[PDB]
């Protein structure tokens, strides 16, 4: 159908939208701390900590698939990268204080993302 088609076309600029925000947030972890999955095999207790492990490698995956539907679905990942930090991670950390520094950035991004999803619809 047409309708199906026009609602294909609105993921896709979404996804397009999502891509250029992904960016702009991953450019706010210079040192790389969040780009990849933490490795079980170099913290094999990992899952018993974290239930729901996040990181922007596996974001990227997600958006190249059309599978964030909404920006609220893509900020709940995003928020999954910096919460899960904060919670392993002791405040007096390299890593705790990056997803601090993230979230802050992060923040004026995503403030603006949002005007623009209502914006364009």
């Amino acid at each position: 159908s047409m309708e199906q088609v026009a609602m294909e076309l609105r993921l896709t600029e979404l996804t397009r939208l999502l891509r250029s925000v992904l960016d702009q947030l991953q450019d706010k972890d210079p040192a790389r701390i969040f780009a990849q999955p933490v490795s079980l095999k170099e913290v094999p207790d990992y899952l018993d900590h974290i239930k729901h492990p996040m990181d922007f490698a596996t974001m990227r995956k997600r958006l190249e698939a059309q599978g964030y539907k909404n920006l609220h679905e893509f900020e709940e990942d995003f928020d999954l990268i910096i919460d899960n930090c904060m919670k392993y991670n002791a405040r007096d950390t390299v890593f705790y204080r990056a997803a601090v520094r993230l979230r802050d950035q992060g923040g004026v991004v995503l403030r603006q993302a949002r005007r623009e999803v209502d914006s364009i619809g």
